[PDB]
């Protein structure tokens, strides 16, 4: 993807070395901003091939304010289980605070329905907001949300998304993290009848690993190929009746996937 | 200053017409990113005269996790009057969330002291957040937080800081907002014994109203001039003991004032 790749030359030419969590060095930058117009194309990465499956089994599950692996299991989606403990429980994470936001009055806010409302109510709204953010829940997390925090935007009958994510793994997780959010913003667009406009990703500590280098180079040599088509096969009564079977992608000709190792 | 007039310029150009809250129509575009060196110089809009004086008051009462406008009248600043109600309060907002964000379990969290211990502690931290956005909060404050997030980022000895702006009035308020965190990084890095680097300004919908076309055309034609040098006069033993007289700003000499009316 030409904004996608664009990005990671920027890391390798401007990124200062910054090491990680008792482990492996970056090259890190502080502060990057990419606009997709989705109605150009889904933005699943084509300079290597990526796997949706997990991507759309991961989405249905944040949807449902799952937050035990189950499900994922259930689907042999196995990206969680790093994280779960013994039971399967990853803790307070995003499908909990989308879903279920804890007040320190008892409530639990749905954070999901209150956008969905919204974007049918007051779509010139400026606080059309999904935050997973809960610093009260911090400790309780497996680990602090990297896409932290997402806001919607309604402007001739187009709706876009800008997400802000805090950290982010250039080569092993940016490719997934665009294409997770902008399923959703299909899904939103479909159930409040509107058309999809762009998708603006937002990051903080944008990094390369340094055992990945090699990799980075090779993918940096491949040339774009066109973007594929998201297809949804019908129009679910609501966000969260939607199944794995509603999507397909079509035109994805992609190069060959990519192997990345990470320390332990 | 250049940064700004461009993205003035931009909103002219490509901003689509959207109304707010029953009210005036504004020009509007989504998801915008900029960035100061801060070794540059203070990032004190120069092309029209932007007075500080409100903007320390505000910044110091915000961190001493004041939420009644109690100390910003014992000083005179008025800025906060339109949303206060009959006794001075306005709910729990910018100040209460930074420093007594109220948890479940009954707990409130420091997030000024959280983020000093992270910046001093572990630099490379990839978490080093404040956030305003509290959903289960949001009923009860005035107004909801514009600038609603902020991360911060160390590499070289440089504190660089991300802000995200969920709604911004690109005439009246983002001239105050940028100085505000600008101001918040010096102090910071004062504290943490760290040079400053760079304060990147993230925005959602961000705006011109209808009923500042004039003043912003008056805006445009004017030359950028040199930005001034901001002066802390000590160093206070902590976060929490600035004083309005501890800055001064060196070399500001901006074009005369420009005011813009609002509907109501
Ligand atoms: O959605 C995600 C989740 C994680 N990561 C990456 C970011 C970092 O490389 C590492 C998490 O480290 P910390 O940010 O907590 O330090 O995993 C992503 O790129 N996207
Ligand atoms: O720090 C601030 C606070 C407010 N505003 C502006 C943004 C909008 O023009 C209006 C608030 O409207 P809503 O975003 O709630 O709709 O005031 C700013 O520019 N900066």
């Amino acid at each position: 993807m030409k904004q996608y790749l664009e990005l990671m030359q920027k890391v390798l030419d401007e990124g200062t070395q910054k090491n990680d969590r008792t482990g492996t060095g970056t090259l890190s930058i502080f502060g990057h901003q990419m606009r997709f117009n989705l109605q150009d194309g889904f933005p699943l990465v084509t300079t290597k091939r990526c796997h949706l499956r997990s991507i759309i089994h991961e989405l249905l599950w944040f949807l449902q304010g799952d937050t035990n692996i189950a499900y994922l299991h259930e689907n042999n989606v196995t990206i969680w289980d790093e994280w779960a403990d013994e039971n399967g429980d990853l803790g307070p994470v995003y499908g909990k605070q989308w879903r279920a936001w804890p007040t320190p009055d008892g409530r639990h806010i749905d954070q999901i329905t209150t956008v969905l409302n919204q974007l049918k109510n007051d779509p010139d709204s400026r606080r059309i907001i999904v935050s997973a953010w809960n610093v009260g829940e911090l400790d309780k997390m497996a680990l602090a949300p990297c896409h932290a925090f997402f806001q919607f935007y309604v402007a001739d009958g187009k709706l876009s998304c800008q997400l802000y994510q805090r950290s982010c793994d250039v080569f092993l997780g940016l490719p997934f993290n665009i294409a997770s959010y902008a399923l959703l913003v299909h899904m939103m667009a479909q159930q409040c009848d509107l058309e999809v406009g762009d998708f603006v990703w937002t990051g903080g500590d944008t990094h390369l690993y340094s055992n990945h280098m090699d990799q980075t180079h090779l993918q940096l040599s491949r040339e774009p190929r066109p973007l594929p088509k998201l297809i949804i096969k019908r129009k679910p009564e609501s966000i969260f009746d939607y199944r794995f079977e509603d999507f397909e992608i079509e035109g994805y000709d992609p190069h060959p996937g990519i192997k990345a190792p990470v320390a332990i």
